[PDB]
């Protein structure tokens, strides 16, 4: 299933499976997240809102990643670890693996990847390790 | 705009930009291709019809690529060509490069060129008999 997605209305994160939500992509490329209250579909957020965001999910490692921040710790020891933002570009969910430089998140060979957040809800996480 | 998609409804292919088409993703993960006639939303296909299929697109090398067939031809000598199907699996639009890599990201093909010539739905049996010389 290639339906997993999540929208950020600006205040909170929205996951595709949330009850009532339904995503609607329009002929002009616009998108609109809709919720079902009673028998009425209600506009939660919408693409014309430049603060909002739509992130797709990739099934990989039996899980779904989207546009998160993750901790890539080498399977070896502590030989490598990092916090790199998962990006979707060039037709592939990639991550900085300078611990190549970029590679599919589902192709991380000698490492274990763990989602710890997302650029929206953890804007600060991309810094100061120890 | 993370939005490009196309749906095969069993008989014909539908692209996101076609007038009045609206793709609807439901909470249970189902999808439905709708189409606005006058100002009435009219269904075209569902995820229920197991014949139909939802294919996403990715922008790579300026062009948008969905889940079609392409002919990878070496940027070098024609001592490397192949008609290969683009599958979207594991978070990457991979394509067979077997003819030091078996498969790779279509946007990461290094030494050759890619040219879409059709898709698995409207051009089945397009992956054989291949001339050479």
């Amino acid at each position: 299933m290639n339906t997993a997605y999540r929208v950020w209305d600006g205040e909170q994160m929205h996951y595709w499976d949330d009850e009532g939500l339904s995503l609607i992509i329009k002929s002009n490329g616009d998108w609109t997240l809709k919720r079902l209250y009673t028998d009425v579909l209600v506009p939660v957020v919408d693409s014309t809102n430049r603060n909002a965001a739509l992130m797709w999910g990739a099934k990989v490692r039996g899980k779904f990643i989207y546009d998160r921040s993750i901790v890539k710790i080498t399977s070896d020891d502590k030989e490598s670890s990092d916090v790199c933002e998962v990006k979707f570009s060039d037709g592939v969910f990639q991550v900085d693996v300078s611990k190549y430089d970029v590679t599919a998140v589902g192709w991380v060979e000698y490492a274990t990847i763990e989602v710890i957040g997302d650029v929206y809800q953890n804007p600060e996480l991309l810094e100061g390790v120890k």
